[PDB]
């Protein structure tokens, strides 16, 4: 049934963003983020398993956190001592536990974009 | 000297996003957000005073939080009971307290993008 997935594209270089660290949180009632998963993007900028699947899918507010400065510094980027982008949180809601939520991230060290894809 | 500003564009309607609620946080060393300012966007989707003025600027990590579902709901959007986008956090670093930082946001209820402006 339901599924959550992501796909990270490096727009500075025109490649998938491989070997990027990402964490998934569920934002609790209190507002406190509960860590669900730590993952790494594969060679195609995706994950080898869905972020959420089947019974894991629950309606609510979630947040993905992407380690973008780490990725770009590894790739050779020269960033400021305090980078403009370091950790990027993408906060979003899941309304349909049976829905397929695909959330791509396009990123450079000084810009990013995201959307509900398909 | 330095300054922090924002500019919100509603890409679902092709207009500046006026009357959107936004808050600015400084992220402390501990990781806990400290609220610095609450603001409302003006007719041009900007703020009537800078988010941070010269005297207020400090290097470090910041986060703007945009109340996007409230904005779009008022404009008549058909959102899910749990909206795909509700609060959007934009986390970024300031490396130079004398620098001019612009953080524009482009947003629809199902997409957004941001970048370090010039
Ligand atoms: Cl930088
Ligand atoms: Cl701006
Ligand atoms: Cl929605």
């Amino acid at each position: 049934m339901g599924k959550l997935s992501t796909h990270v594209l490096d727009t500075a270089h025109g490649t998938p963003a491989a070997a990027m660290r990402v964490e998934l949180y569920r934002i609790a009632a209190s507002g406190t983020p509960e860590l669900l998963k730590r993952v790494v993007t594969n060679l195609d900028g995706r994950t080898d398993a869905p972020l959420l699947s089947g019974d894991e899918m629950r309606t609510g507010i979630y947040e993905l956190q992407f380690h973008v400065a780490e990725y770009f510094e590894g790739r050779g980027a020269e960033l400021a001592h305090e980078p403009f982008l370091d950790l990027i949180p993408i906060r979003f809601g899941i309304a349909d536990e049976d829905g397929n939520y695909h959330v791509p991230l396009l990123v450079s060290p000084w810009s990013y974009s995201t959307y509900r894809g398909s």
